[PDB]
């Protein structure tokens, strides 16, 4: 069955997408979706989001980053990215939930200026001291997934590398690593681990390429 | 294992739960958990949120009534909620995730007046279309679970039950058969299905419960 990824290249979305495909080792044909002017298959494959990434197998697509990592976890088991206990997968799909319920908080800060800029920065603090107060281990793990990454890793993905692009691009600081010192240490072990080192899109170009879409938005 | 169920009565996050577990027929106890002033034991097994349900096993919180969805059928794999084949699991955690995603444009209309109340209803009636025009079947099932009730049967009952309830509440109508005549349908066959209907709040009791709860908004 052919396996196509749908997807553009700096999102943090399909981003996940890409290392969960990678982590497996899952053969897949890679299509980048302009997303200012989108094609008719996206449309057709996601007609009630019209978003990327969408995962097409034998010609069906699926849609949702979150979903497409629970597809691949039951059609590939090998290299499970979801806990096996069903109580610590439970609290892992917790935490997923959640990043997807407040990611809006780092996308903010990418699209505000003034005193909706220090708000937004002040939203994304507290998201963060949640994390940082609430979802780290009472463990020596290096990753939310234990001595290998897992679907918590991936889905905070965008915390450990745009954010701090993002950062930069508007001019603040958000995630200091003597503030949020575990979360901090996460992103670090997360980004330095193999198959992401290898497959994250550069920083600079991620942060000219931000830096243009912020200024041609404010 | 001791299986605790925390909830509030007239919630449609909690009847979920009870709903899942009397589908598969697990015992429990029942815990109401006041809202306006929390319990201890609220806030210490859900300190992210502080919102019911939470079911408790063997002392172990887990939050999230969509997530404790799933941890029943991967712990009690009898009368399962999920679909059995992926592709048809994707989809069903898709429209799961949307109603998540949108639910607010039910409970908006619950507490809005005026011209507010116009735009939710707005909000809302995009929602149902969606729904009405992309999540219905190709198929001659009673269920979005096919011949039994599935997760998004139980992910849509506030639409089912909840809000009729908030229409009349709020003075307005929004789901009319007419124009959503396939959801329509589903919701008249969801409540008549046994254990469904055994365990819906009664109506007119919901009613002036919110009819109460609006006014001392308003």
């Amino acid at each position: 069955e052919v396996l196509k990824l749908h997807g553009a290249w700096p999102s943090p979305f399909s981003c996940r997408v890409i290392w969960a495909l990678k982590l497996k080792g899952i053969p897949y044909e890679y299509v980048e979706e302009d997303l200012f002017n989108k094609s008719p298959l996206l449309l057709q494959y996601n007609p009630v989001h019209k978003k990327i990434p969408v995962l097409v197998h034998g010609g069906k697509p699926i849609c949702e980053s979150t979903i497409i990592l629970e597809y691949l976890d039951e059609t590939w088991p090998e290299n499970p990215l979801l806990p096996s206990d069903p109580h610590e997968r439970a609290v892992a799909r917790f935490w997923v939930k959640f990043i997807e319920d407040k990611g809006t908080a780092i996308w903010n800060i990418f699209r505000t200026k003034g005193e909706e800029l220090e708000k937004a920065v002040k939203n994304c603090l507290e998201v963060l001291k949640t994390i940082e107060e609430h979802a780290m281990g009472v463990s020596d793990d290096k990753y939310f997934g234990g001595d290998k990454i897992g679907i918590v890793d991936i889905a905070f993905c965008g915390i450990a590398h745009w954010l701090g692009v993002i950062e930069e691009v508007a001019g603040v600081k958000v995630l200091e690593s003597q503030k949020f010192p575990r979360l901090h240490a996460w992103t670090e072990n997360f980004k330095e681990a193999p198959i992401i080192k290898e497959n994250l899109p550069d920083r600079d170009q991620m942060t000219a390429f931000f830096k243009r879409r912020r200024e041609m938005i404010l």
